[PDB]
Parts: structure tokens; sequence; C-alpha cells
């Protein structure tokens, strides 16, 4: 049986993504009522950097499963450093039936998951953040109804983790996506290629924009996160003033549909990249988002060892 | 409605009793209560790492059919732009109740009018209130009924086992004596506090820098470590034992310096019921948590 | 009487004929024994972290029913805050077992003097006997019967790894053969022990400098790193004298066409082996890394019935 693994969004086609959607949903109702990992076999939970909503929605998904997280802080482990990371994986095929991993360039994704021999998970990385995705198509299903149609902007950095899978996910899932960014922060090339040609396939659409206000007018659902990561706090770049027209404020939102939603992948930058208004107001679904991480990373593992 | 547990007089003294109680319960049958099963999860939260306070709570929170997930001091700087109140309500998502070791209160109480799960303070530096109700489990288990004894703490009486003691104490109906030097004295909110509560237990709260006359007719004599030369005379040691009832206990939060706060001759004695105290650590903290659950 | 395993003869013959039967049992079912249900706690403590050993001791205690309490370095060392003897009759309250990676043996011959709940010596700086469990249950697997093996360790003879294959291979009746440069031998004390037991079970105990003798009609070859982090400061050149010993295919070739190679982990590849004889159809050091949770299991299932 060929082996799955998740390390960006499109892994999944239109019609797999949409089962582990539904997956999702039915584990939310019913969040013991799958047993795959009953053993308990292991799951490893790999950190080359932490982070409060991974680490607490791997852990307690995964037990939920029946299954036993090890949580490993990477750096504690100086993993890569200590042996080839080839090494490093034939040993973790023995031990675990399922590799998470938080880490930094997908590169390092793509080499383990071409020698492991159980499913490699993307729990987070410089490039594509498809966990984060799957949670928010999860939030906006709960609360819209049918994905395909709708219409998602997302504004601020067009070339991090988020924009790259909101554009892979959200096409996925039939949504016209829009990256609202300015010059010299677009989406990477082929990422925007992948998205535009996966859009195809299911009638959506991408627009990568400089105009915060045309992205916004419309919208069902407006997404941002931070302008800056930990890496790129040293690049040298002015990190807010190309961004400041394109917080997510009162003004914006209400460009959008009367009912529309806004996301975050937390943490959030309040008086950056949003407000406190909108934050905290009745569009938000933020906590729903940051609470379906748990469902829709379970149903993710459900599907992946069910299909290895 | 969420009730927390954050400082020893958050219980009344009906509460404790129920909490106590159910301690005694869990103690015999230490996997009969499953309000957890699932699992359910709990936060473990350390800003400095406690290696005592994290197995009694981790493995309590397993025999309750729970998953701890346990966060080490390593990760309490939060990375860049994460908050309090923000992680209170992510947290509120993922566990059934947040158990954390931080160091002020002012902390402890922003977290708990956050967050929708209760919160229980494992140690912080005004309050050890878990602590106290292992201590109070002990006491109990060896001597019957609370009412009316008499408790004398010796030494630091700044610390936050002065503090819990107090309060604790009087919560159970206990005369609590803290014998201390001159620097080194309760808060006085903190007292007035327990001098307060005393009041509805028949209890009473006692501050005196004369060690012999705080030893002399103790059921149970408490100490922990100083950290030095204005904390010598509290020692507790064979001459102060000898002031104190017949069958009086000896605790002590760990860990203990030998030969500093408490002789090897008291610690390894038939008095002491030091080893018993931190087993019930355990128990004390899986009926507060079976209690705060069961009412949140 | 409570039983521990801080060093691989604390087994007698048959009792390690017993925990490595267990192992296979364990791997063919490795949920039938839950004898730590509850759950249980066992204390799984690192004064310096393993990540294997970590992984291998977390699953497998949970797989036997119970809950691995996990305490990495990052914490205050045991013995600097309170006496050990304090540290351990408090862990007797808590868990059923103490599993420690720990320095000298004399720490966990402390432990071991006071605790009322079996300890087990993790990973030590004299002795490694739960990896050497775990190459026992390898080779068992891949050749049958253990009596009259002909196994050799190539590299520094001193370390935990060579005490333990001494120890742990003459309990099996293997005949092992520790391949070191002058001035890397076993300790004296270990080699003394090994040499006894020896006389029990019919195996035998060699030390040489000669890498080709040792290699010669072997059946099992053996290395490991030539040094730990605790030695790369201790002033010598740590790679010359150990190049001779190097477990390459011209050493392999000379061993019994049959012959296995095993290597605790991590490997150093082209330093003691090489890509050739690692990744090549001798070695079985992914099923030695996969049977230290087959083997760790069986000797917790052993030591929680006998104690
Ligand atoms: F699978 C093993 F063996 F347990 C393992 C896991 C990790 Br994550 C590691 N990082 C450095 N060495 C490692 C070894």
């Amino acid at each position: 049986s060929v082996i799955r693994h998740f390390l960006r969004d499109d892994d999944l086609s239109p019609a797999e993504q949409a089962e582990v959607l539904e997956l999702a949903a039915e584990l939310k109702k019913d969040p013991v009522s799958r047993r795959p990992l009953q053993g308990p076999r292991g799951v490893a939970v790999i950190f080359d950097k932490n982070s409060t909503r991974t680490r607490f929605s791997f852990e307690l998904g995964i037990a939920q499963l029946g299954g036993h997280a090890v949580v490993v802080d990477s750096g504690s482990t100086q993993l890569g450093r200590d042996e080839t990371l080839q090494d490093t994986a034939k040993v973790l095929s023995r031990y675990v039936d399922a590799i998470v991993w938080r880490t930094f360039g997908q590169e390092r994704l793509d080499a383990m998951a071409s020698v492991a021999t159980v499913p490699v998970i993307n729990a987070l990385s410089d490039e594509f953040h498809p966990c984060q995705v799957l949670a928010d198509l999860q939030t906006i299903a709960e609360r819209k109804g049918a994905l395909r149609g709708l219409r998602l902007s997302y504004f601020g950095d067009g070339a991090n983790n988020m924009a790259h899978s909101l554009l892979l996910g959200g096409v996925t899932a039939g949504i016209h996506v829009t990256v609202a960014a300015p010059e010299g922060f677009l989406p990477d090339p082929s990422v925007r290629a992948a998205a535009e040609r996966r859009a195809q396939d299911t009638g959506a659409s991408v627009t990568v924009t400089a105009d915060a206000h045309a992205a916004a007018a419309g919208a069902d659902v407006l997404v941002t996160d931070t302008w800056t990561s930990m890496g790129q706090e040293n690049d040298g770049l002015d990190r807010v003033k190309p961004f400041r027209p394109f917080q997510l404020n009162s003004r914006l939102l209400a460009l959008a549909d009367s009912d529309a939603i806004v996301l975050h992948c937390l943490p959030a930058h309040r008086g950056d990249e949003i407000t406190d208004a909108v934050m905290d107001g009745p569009a938000s679904a933020v906590w729903d988002e940051a609470e379906n991480r748990l469902h829709a990373q379970k149903a993710l593992l459900v599907w992946l060892l069910e299909r290895s």
C-alpha cells in the first residue's frame, strides 16, 4: 500500500480533502469514537520550535485516538546532527505509526517523508501550515455550510506559510482565494501556479492584489496573520510600514459581506495585523478555529493511517 | 460558576472537609473516579520546574482517566506576540482544567478571571495550598479529627508554607502557631485573612519568636527550607520535639536540607510523617481536581 | 526481595533466558501483558538525555498499561537538592519502578539500596545492560540458540557497551572477544566478573589488539562510537588508535559468512563503521534498535513480578 504523507495542502485531492473535513466534523461530535492507535500505538511529535496550539492539539488528539504521543524538542535532541536524517527515520519507523514534525525548511520534511515508512505530517513549516488550514476550513464550514464558491481574502505577508496554505487548501475546497499583500511580499511563484492549476479543477480562482479595500469587498471570510515570523526579525526590512494599509480593522471588515467571519492563526499582535475590535468582536471565529486544530488533525491522522 | 483553587481559603470549611474526605476515599481506591475518561486533557504548566509537583499531578490526572499535557520552564518565555488572556482562551478549548506553578499571585488571578475551566495553583511565591491539603490529609489519617489540634510551623514565617498553613490550618479548625525570627513574619493581609477565618471554625492564630513555647504541647510540628543565622534557633531538632504532646507528628514539604532546618534524628524518627505526607500530594490533588471538575 | 537491573550479571543465566523468552513473546503480542494497568507510574529520569532511550521506555511502559513520568536533564539534577536516599523514598511512593540514566555506578547502587521498587539502569558510564538485552534478542532471532556463538566487539574496550557485551554475553554462553588498542582495555573488575560468570556457562573472555584475529570466524561483530561527550575533552587523540579497529568490509569478510553486525546507535558513518557494512546484508542494526522496546518491556514485566 502506498504510504500517504501530508506536507502541503495539495497533498490531498479535492475529494480527499472533503473526506478529511467530513471526518473532522464527525470527530468533533464523537471525539473518542475512532481508535486506530489503540494499544497504545506511538506517534512521534517533533518540534524544532515550540507552539502551544501544536503541542496541545496533537498530544491530546493522538491520545483520543487511543495512541501515545512521544513529544520531542529537537533542539534538545539535536536532530539531524547526532546522526543522519535517514538513520533517525529508520528507527522512528520501528517505534511509531506516524511522524508529526514542526520544522523550518520544506526540503527537510520531503527528505523525512521519502525515507520513513510511516505517514509524515507537517505540523508547521516555513512554507506551509496545512493543519491550520484544515482547521480553518472546518471552522468556515461550521458557520457557513458548503465551502464551494465562498470568497476568502487573506491580508498581510503574502509569502508566509498561511498565505501559501490558504491558497492551496482554499482552492482545493472550491473557495475563491484572494491574497492582498504589498509589492515585494507576494506568494512564491511555484505555489501560486500550483494553486491556479488546482483551482481549475474545482472552479475556484486565485487573485493577488495590492488593493486591500478591493480584496475585502464582498468577501465571506477575512484572514490575517502576524506580519513577521521569528526567522524574519533580523532580515533587515521595515516590516511594519509596508503592511499598515493591510490591517484587518473595523473599516476593512465593514466592506465585506454582512455575515463575514474573521480568522487568524495564533498568536496575534493586536494593533498590527488586526485590531482588538475585530479580534474580539462578533465576526471573529479565532477561538473555534484554534479548537478545531484538535478535531481536524485527528481526522487527518485517522485518514492517513487508514490509507497507509 | 467556575471554581478555582489559588489559595487555601478559596475552600470554605465545609468544602475543604469534602475535598479531604475525597482524598481519603481516593487513597483507598485510586482508579475509582474517572471524570477525565477519554482521555480529557489537563494542562500542567511550570514557569519554574518542580519534579515532585510534576510526578504527583501527572500521575494523578492519568489515574482520573485523563492526559496531562506537561509544559516545562524552557517554554516559559512565550514567543513573539503571545499573551496570557489569549493563552487562557485557547487552553480552555483543549483541556478541562489548568494546573500552574508560577510566581506572583497576580498572574494566577489573571488566568483565573479569563479561563473557563478551573485553575489550580500548583505552587506560587505566596501560597502552596496543594501541599497543605496533603498535610491535612496526613494529620487526619494519623490523628483523626483536625479541629482543636495545635500545629506549629517553624522557620521562615514569610514563605508560601507559612501562609498556607495559616489559612488552610484555620480552615480545618487547627490552632496555628508560626515561630519565626523578626524579619520573616507572615504577610499582614494573609495573617488577617487567617484570623478572620479562624473565628468561624473555633481556631486561632499565633505568631511568636519563641520556639520553645511554640513546640510546647504541639500536636503537629512543621518546617521547610530556610532559603542564615536568624533561623538556627528554630531548627526542628531532637530537643524541641521532646516538648510536644506525645504522639506528635512532624511534617516537612520536601526537599529537606538535613542538619539545617531539621535533624536526621527527627526526620528519620517515629514522629516523622514526611514520606506519607509526600505520597498524599498525589491523593489530595486528585481529590481537589475531582471536586473542582464536578462544580465546573 | 526487590530485584534491580543495574548491570547485566544482575540476572543469572537462567533469569536472563527467562527475560529474553519474554521479549520474544512480547514482540509477538505487545499489549497482552498489563502489570502496570491503572495506570501505575514508572519514573524515567535522565541526568543526560537519550532520545532513543526515551522513545523505547516511554512507549514500552504505556504498552504495559502504565504511565511513564519522563524527567529530562533540564531539571535540577538528582542529588544536588536532597540526598539520593530521600529522593528514592519519595519516588517509591509515586511509581512502581525507577528507570534512570546517570553517570557513575555508585549513584545507581545508592538509589537501589533504599528504593522499595525495582531500579533499572537505562544507560550509565560503566554499563548499558538494556541495550545488550536487545542485542541478545536480535542475535537469537537471527541465529537461534546463543550458547557457543562467537561475538567480537571492536573499538573503545572500556566503555559501557564493551563492559555489557562481556557480562551479558558470557551470561548467555557467548564467547566474547574485545578488540581494543592498548590503554583502552576493559575495566579489570568487569573482566574478572565476566571471566567468573563464563565458567558457569561454558563461555570465554578474550581481549586482544589484533582486529583481524578478533574478526576471524566471528558470528557477530559489534562496534560503537569511539568517544562519548564526556570524553571529548580528555586530551587524547581518540581517532588514530581506533582506525585499525574500524568495522569495514574487509574486516567483515574475515568473519563467518553468516555473520551479523550490531551497533547500538547513533553511528558515525566513516569512523567506527562504514556505510557498506551498516547498510549491507549482514547489518541487524534496525531490528536491534526496535528490540530495545521489546526487551525493556520484558525486563520490566519480569522485575515487577519478582518484586
Ligand atoms: F528514533 C529515535 F531513535 F528514537 C530518535 C528520535 C529522534 Br526525534 C532523534 N533525534 C536525534 N536522534 C534521534 C533518535
